[PDB]
């Protein structure tokens, strides 16, 4: 399996841009950024609240736990890659504890409110314009030859003041090479897509598209999460729940997939549930065609078919939102 689209970019840009590990590092000075309190937290880094002491301005201090210098060169050249692109989170520096050599990342300051309480504030316009806004950072890094993979909501920032959306937390980025087989393990339970469950490793940029379904199903039925499997196993039960066993049987087949014998059983056999049995009173003002139509077509067990970024923009469910912006 190859992407359909942007397969090609590393291939034939000069190796420098995709060879991360002949990264050197230009350290910046330590000295210049102040922790002000903790903000988050992962099992990679401390996340911080800073000041920048020479301007006085808000920054993103994230302490690294200790970290290979492989993986950790990956996460920076991507970010250098992608700064400046539209609504990737901006590195601006990169410095280190002189004892310990304890690096640091520091990011633009964005003034979050946790998805948890902003979301059901949310009007039907909001949810469409930071869909929108989403897809213009997916399209982006995927046209420089890069997969997020770990799109969720705990991931997009938003300040919802200014209206300004960053993705973050890019410790999971990798470079798109034609027909290398990557590692399954990777986004986050709830939104991995049915290549990493069924072990289909040559997969591509259609993986973030998986993810953003999942997040958008969310968003419009208010279920959060979607698909709420306890392991993997179960991940890939929920999700056969709803889109049905025939159509897992038709890409398994199409791919010369065979599950496991105990995950076969897990699964079962189960019918298609069409997207309005999920409707209800207090999500209603969310379902509209146009938002069906638009998840049917990104929650597709075959990454193949599923809407590419620059296609997601031009569906006619965000077409006020392109009014607004022709404006
Ligand atoms: C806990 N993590 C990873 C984290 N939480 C973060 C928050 Br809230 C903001 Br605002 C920014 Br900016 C970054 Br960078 C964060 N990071 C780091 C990142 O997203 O790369």
């Amino acid at each position: 399996s190859k992407a359909r689209v942007y397969a090609d970019v590393n291939v034939l840009r000069p190796k420098e841009y995709w060879d991360y590990e002949a990264l050197t590092v230009q350290w910046g000075e330590q000295d210049d950024y102040e922790v002000v309190r903790k903000v988050g937290r992962g099992k990679y880094s401390e996340v911080f609240e800073g000041i920048n002491v020479n301007n006085n301005e808000k920054c993103i201090i994230k302490i690294l736990k200790p970290v290979k210098k492989k993986k950790i060169k990956r996460e920076i050249k991507i970010l250098q890659n992608l700064c400046g692109g539209p609504n990737i989170v901006k590195l601006l520096d990169i410095v280190r504890d002189q004892h310990s050599k304890t690096p640091s990342l520091i990011f633009e300051y964005v003034n979050n409110t946790d998805f948890k309480v902003l979301y059901p504030t949310l009007t039907d316009y909001d949810i469409r314009y930071y869909i929108y806004e989403l897809l213009k950072a997916l399209d982006y890094c995927h046209s420089q030859g890069i997969m997020h993979r770990d799109v969720k909501p705990h991931n997009v920032m938003i300040d919802h003041e200014l209206r300004k959306l960053r993705l973050i937390d890019w410790g999971l980025a990798e470079f798109y090479h034609p027909g290398k087989e990557y590692n399954v393990r990777v986004a986050s339970r709830y939104f991995k897509g049915p290549e990493l469950l069924v072990d289909l490793q040559d997969y591509d940029y259609s993986l973030d598209m998986w993810s953003l379904g999942c997040m958008f199903a969310g968003m419009i039925f208010r279920k959060e999460p979607f698909f709420y499997g306890h392991d993997n196993h179960d991940q890939l039960v929920k999700i056969a729940k709803v889109l049905g066993t025939d159509g897992l049987n038709v890409y398994l087949n199409k791919y010369r997939i065979e599950l496991d014998p105990q995950l076969e059983a897990l699964v079962g056999r189960h019918s298609r549930k069409p997207w309005l049995k999920f409707m209800n009173a207090d999500n209603q003002h969310l379902v509209s065609p146009e938002a069906i139509d638009f998840l049917d077509k990104l929650l597709r067990y075959d990454h193949q078919e599923r809407l590419t970024a620059l296609e997601a923009m031009t569906h006619p469910y965000f077409q006020q939102v392109r009014a607004a912006e022709n404006s």
